[PDB]
């Protein structure tokens, strides 16, 4: 649950990554595939890549990027309210990719990071905090459905 205040920080923030989506969704990939290995497993069009090279070279790469911080950014202008638009990514994940929730938490982290580091020192505390709030608010409302799914 977050207060005006902080959904504001979080759009305010959001901003951020909309001059640059497809950067962004880029580094927060790869941050993702590198910092944990395993995930990139889970991706039967990326599991070619070896290097970080050829990571920051596919543009197919950046396109799902793209896809992910567009679903993202829509639930997020929600403000919390996105039950609708969180309950087909969360079946999708469980039933069709099989993602633990886990690796939610490791995608969320990474977004962190790569905030910081394209933003240093214009990614404040409050906003950090903000931001981690909603994160957190996403992947306990995908946690639920999972339950409900029986998903590990
Ligand atoms: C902020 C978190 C995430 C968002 C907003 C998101 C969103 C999406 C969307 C919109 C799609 C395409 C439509 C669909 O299949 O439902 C997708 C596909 C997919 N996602 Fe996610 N996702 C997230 C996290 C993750 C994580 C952490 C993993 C694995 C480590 C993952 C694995 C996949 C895979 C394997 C596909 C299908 C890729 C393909 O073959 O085209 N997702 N995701």
């Amino acid at each position: 649950g977050l207060s005006d205040g902080e959904w504001q920080q979080v759009l305010n923030v959001w901003g951020k990554v909309e001059a640059d989506i497809a950067g962004h969704g880029q580094e927060v990939l790869i941050r993702l595939f590198t910092g944990h290995p395993e995930t990139l497993e889970k991706f039967d069009k990326f599991k070619h890549l070896k290097t970080e090279a050829e990571m920051k070279a596919s543009e197919d790469l950046k396109k799902h990027g793209t896809v992910v911080l567009t679903a993202l950014g829509g639930i997020l202008k929600k403000k919390g309210h996105h039950e609708a638009e969180l309950k087909p990514l969360a079946q999708s994940h469980a039933t069709k990719h099989k993602i633990p929730i886990k690796y939610l938490e490791f995608i969320s982290d990474a977004i962190i990071h790569v905030l910081h580091s394209k933003h240093p020192g214009d990614f404040g505390a409050d906003a950090q905090g903000a931001m981690t709030k909603a994160l957190e608010l996403f992947r306990n409302d995908i946690a639920a459905k999972y339950k409900e799914l029986g998903f590990q």
